[PDB]
């Protein structure tokens, strides 16, 4: 309960990326990959997936705002294991919208869970749950959308 953290110190220095690392769980080829899916479902559908990889309150917290524009069309994924769930997912309203709320829990529960996080490491657990969200919000809308989560079979 820190007045709200908020540490532009911790954002990145250059050019604004849509992953920031401050807990050092994916290598530079992990975050070069999940940049280039990010920026390819962005291009396709105009959502914005974000990471933040933390350990609060080492964290840029409020700073992100300004630095994303986060908005109604922004997904902030926090993969931090000081907090609850590890996989903490902030859905902007007009992702809500698309997606059925179901899937976020489903999401967590798969590749969030501390077993899941422990065996397989942080990197694992951040890129499949990247690629899920990816998947989910290319999906056709109707009454199954993200019923099932990628993985699932594949
Ligand atoms: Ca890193």
């Amino acid at each position: 309960r820190p007045e709200g953290v908020n540490r532009p110190n911790l954002l990145p220095k250059g050019e604004v990326t849509s992953v920031i690392d401050v807990a050092g769980f994916l290598t530079p080829s992990e975050e070069k990959r999940i940049i280039t899916e990010v920026s390819d479902l962005e291009k396709d559908t105009g959502f914005k997936l974000r990471v933040l990889a933390q350990n609060y309150p080492e964290t840029p917290g409020l700073a992100i705002r300004e630095y994303w524009g986060v908005d109604d069309n922004t997904v902030v994924f926090v993969a931090d294991p000081t907090f609850g769930d590890i996989l903490n997912f902030n859905v902007g309203a007009g992702i809500d919208l698309e997606v059925p709320r179901s899937f976020w829990g489903r999401l967590a529960g798969k590749y969030g869970n501390k077993f899941y996080w422990q065996e397989n490491g942080e990197a694992a657990s951040i890129l499949n749950a990247v690629s899920a969200i990816d998947t989910c919000l290319r999906e056709e809308p109707g009454r199954f959308k993200c019923s099932t989560v990628q993985g699932d079979f594949g």
